[PDB]
C-alpha cells in the first residue's frame, strides 16, 4: 500500500489520462443500462482496462484527444494556486 505522508504543497495535478476517459465512458454506459447495478469506478475500472488494452489505435486517439482537454480544468487551477514552499 501506499502510504501518503502530509507536507505536500497542495498543488493541482489530477487531471485524468486516455484510460479514465474510457473507464468513465464504458462505466456510464453500463449505469445507464442498470440504474440501480452499483457500477463503482474501482470495480469497474478492471473490465475497462481488459477492454482498453485490447483497443487499437483508433479506438485510443478518441479517449487522448479528450484526455488532452481535462488538462484545461487543472491547468486554471495551478495557474492561481500558491503552495507552500516546503516549510
Amino acid at each position: 500500500g501506499s502510504h501518503m505522508g502530509k507536507g505536500d504543497p497542495k498543488k493541482p495535478r489530477g487531471k485524468m489520462s486516455s484510460y479514465a476517459f474510457f473507464v468513465q465512458t464504458c462505466r456510464e454506459e453500463h449505469k445507464k443500462k442498470h440504474p440501480d447495478a452499483s457500477v463503482n469506478f474501482s470495480e469497474f475500472s478492471k473490465k475497462c482496462s481488459e477492454r482498453w488494452k485490447t483497443m487499437s489505435a483508433k479506438e485510443k486517439g478518441k479517449f487522448e484527444d479528450m484526455a488532452k482537454a481535462d488538462k484545461a480544468r487543472y491547468e486554471r487551477e495551478m495557474k492561481t494556486y500558491i503552495p507552500p514552499k516546503g516549510e
